[PDB]
């Protein structure tokens, strides 16, 4: 599924991300724009052999089980396949863990490079949620 910008804002708001740990909804929408272009099926086959999955490009080394090493890591307690669903539940719940892990939203490289330091309120302009 490719979300519209305000469609994703509404979904993320329903899942309690607006101002979660102090990060504004526009931060989360901007992150999804530059991580995945709002595509729930996004994948990035890294050179190191790990994969970033889904609308927030969550990495398989730490956060999900890709089938290669069960009983190891998997800090979000989900198969990486859950990050590829058209419904954002698993990605939101796992993003809440990541953003609490001590680097805030600097855990998302595309957020750091394209959103950080900007007026991210623009990402919810016109959504009038």
């Amino acid at each position: 599924k490719v979300f519209g910008r305000c469609e994703l804002a509404a979904a993320m708001k329903r899942h309690g991300l607006d101002n979660y740990r102090g990060y504004s909804l526009g931060n989360w929408v901007c992150a999804a724009k530059f991580e995945s272009n709002f595509n729930t099926q996004a994948t990035n086959r890294n050179t190191d052999g790990s994969t970033d999955y889904g609308i927030l490009q969550i990495n398989s080394r730490w956060w999900c089980n890709d089938g290669r090493t069960p009983g190891s890591r998997n800090l979000c307690n989900i198969p990486c396949s859950a990050l590829l669903s058209s419904d954002i539940t698993a990605s939101v719940n796992c993003a809440k863990k990541i953003v609490s892990d001590g680097n805030g939203m600097n855990a998302w490289v595309a957020w750091r490079n394209r959103c950080k330091g900007t007026d991210v309120q623009a990402w919810i302009r016109g959504c009038r949620l």
